[PDB]
């Protein structure tokens, strides 16, 4: 019986609980990448850095719904995080390809939060996903794609060039 | 077979990357505690701050862990990360009491470490370990058992007002 | 009979005075390196750049074995210094695959020596080896073997193309 | 029964409470050595300036060993400190070569614990031995070595002057 | 036969090596008071850097009274240190009571060898007693006069908490 | 067929490389001569210092004549070093000799290179010779006539001593 719980669902409790751990476990996947990335049989310094910047970012999103979910009189629950999909990543393409399937499937776990948040009339958790996380999403969806883009025109018949330049002068 | 690796065993290699898990494991672990008092029914700010922190340097020694292994010509594989071990964590006391079991924990994890780097003639390890871990761990114990101490002493029989003056006047 | 030396045995003396004649020839094997890079028929700026430096720091793990022999009243000795290995190094590629060979031995004998001040009860010799020179050597190992992928992958089938880039993007 | 005490024997414990005994005896040696040099009668003042920062440095020696006991939860224990050698010191020579006398005998006392620590399997110690003591004690002992060459080639057939020169020219 | 001596009793010069005796006797004291409080199951770190603050006091003591003794054309003797009277000091009360005796006794020391100078007619040694000894010894046992008080007061029926209070806001 | 070399004679570019082979063997003879004033037994830091920043300069001294190779497009070929002359080098005196003949035999081969020159014809030759090494070769061995002489006045009856002396307000 939590004093200062109001208009607040057992239904999204859970569900915040829940995209925590899927928050957590993409930070854990793009720990997996970075670290890939400085292998010295793969050596990419600014493809490791792009990674290692995105596990922190889901890192502190799982950290901010912890905090919401205190402000909201929750309570967090923790469950096992499973491993990465993979344990090596292939090229630079494959691993931005991974990533925006990532992203994806983050942004859809959003969407699907807000909208039980309005099924359940909670506009303090539409604001908050509005506020801090969509349009984040978008943002770095865009971005993985002009990425894609990018490196898939670099291709050509010489992949590691291409591989190189696009490290070397954009990341 | 790695261009960079010498003196660099298959039973460190494997060791190193189960350390990393423990510390990741740690690391959750104290991502839980703090967060469990900042529920507005613990509401001890300064104890949410003290486990917060540690959740941080023990993912920082996961990762130093990892750059390391890279370093040597090893391969990073990760393992699913289990939950913490409570959902709820009590008291201060505690809490301390946990903490200093999962510190323990980890010491003695380093310490098996350092004996198979010594058993496999691994001098890089052995450093490695004693720069960054060995005496950081011992530190930490040693204050958290100090904590201990003035936790337990403010028990009293008025254990709600040690609970708060430890909370205000240590942490 | 030294007044100062205590601890340091004859065979580790004689160890470090061989330690200085393989750090100096590995000197003078990067000196040549860097020369043979700055040739107008070879002309690759950063190449050059980076061997002259890896000249000047074999030097100098030269001189800080020699200080600490004196520290510890061993005696220098020094001995005829063989010239380097080749006249003309190749392409990049050839001089970084020659190089971490070098580092390798420097490496071992290291490790060699470390054996031996373990065997002979040593550890101020441990000690400065670990402080000093082991973890130099891992890293820098470890950049050549980056280095080594990035000019792999650059080859294609537009070599020079490749060995302009990477001195021009890298070096 | 300590609540932090972990991989830390009796044998190391106890060693400590009598290195640190044989810190603050050494201390207690440097002071009279001092103050003799002080003396109306013997005035050479960057003598008696020399052999003071030296009890001080081997008093904060013994605090670090204490400071350590109590980080690994051993418990200090302090017995009678005798009193030094001697009452007066001689020449400078005859002080410089009671000093190295003395260091040595330090030196043996680090060297002989690191021998207990690696016996036990305590690398928290020897790495604590490495880091704050063998290195000064070497440093320190060449140094001493190098001023009583010094010392003794200023001697000649005027050791009067001689002991002049060395305290203005290089204490 | 010192060229420099005039007016200085051998009575005196004995009575301030005796002095120097207690003083360092009392440094040591203060040492053994300090390390306890460090102590991981006492842990009460304000009590710890009152007592070590003590320990350098009482040592810059006796090396003023040494100079004085050089400067008088006196001889300093060193003796035996005996250790200090107790291994583990109980409770802050405990130890406040043990420093005022021992400051009691230091006190009384002066008081006496003034006594001396003065049926000895020897002005400079009183006047240095005056100026650097009597006035500070009065305002050391004030202090502890003082903390003892406010220790009592917070012994009440809670006297664990009122020994952390006092050690987080008077030391 | 080097496309830039215009005047530069096979006679020349072999005689350069002669010359980096004498100046890398002087480099090594200071080497040898530093570390040798560094011995506790020997113990003179002024000429411990004087030897180490010749040896600096004498290898800046190959690295000139290398530069200038490439910039006429010769090869530098390097062949073995020899070691020093001596492993011990006696007194301050006996070092000073050592150097200045040492010197003497640089000089003559600068002489001699300049001669070469003149009879090829190539006033590039000459004039790089004239701007770097000919007046800053007569000044050093000025400088070591003048501090042979001083050395020499020093002996006297008293020669460690003047040693002394002469390393503590020349050197
Ligand atoms: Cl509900
Ligand atoms: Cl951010
Ligand atoms: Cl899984
Ligand atoms: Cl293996
Ligand atoms: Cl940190
Ligand atoms: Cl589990
Ligand atoms: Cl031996
Ligand atoms: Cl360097
Ligand atoms: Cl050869
Ligand atoms: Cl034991
Ligand atoms: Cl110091
Ligand atoms: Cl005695
Ligand atoms: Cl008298
Ligand atoms: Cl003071
Ligand atoms: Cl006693
Ligand atoms: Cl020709
Ligand atoms: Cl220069
Ligand atoms: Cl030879
Ligand atoms: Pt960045
Ligand atoms: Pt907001
Ligand atoms: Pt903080
Ligand atoms: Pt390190
Ligand atoms: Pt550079
Ligand atoms: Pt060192
Ligand atoms: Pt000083
Ligand atoms: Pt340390
Ligand atoms: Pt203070
Ligand atoms: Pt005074
Ligand atoms: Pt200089
Ligand atoms: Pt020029």
């Amino acid at each position: 019986s939590s004093q200062i719980r109001q208009n607040y669902s057992t239904e999204v409790e859970a569900a915040v609980n829940r995209l925590v751990n899927l928050y957590l476990r993409a930070s854990y996947t793009y720990l997996s990448l970075g670290f890939y990335f400085d292998r010295d049989d793969v050596a990419l310094e600014g493809v490791c850095h792009f990674f290692r910047e995105l596990a922190e970012e889901k890192r502190e999103g799982a950290e901010r719904l912890l905090k919401m979910q205190n402000q909201r009189g929750g309570r967090a629950l923790f469950q096992d995080l499973q491993k990465p999909s993979q344990d090596e990543w292939g090229t630079t393409l494959d691993a931005m390809k991974a990533a925006i399937v990532l992203e994806k499937s983050l942004n859809q776990a959003l969407l699907d939060l807000h909208a039980l948040g309005s099924a359940q009339a909670d506009p303090h958790l539409c604001d908050f996903l509005e506020s801090h996380f969509l349009d984040e999403e978008v943002k770095l969806i865009k971005k993985m794609g002009d990425h894609l883009t990018n490196i898939q025109r670099l291709v050509g018949s010489q992949a590691g060039l291409g591989e190189y330049l696009f490290e070397r002068l954009t990341l």
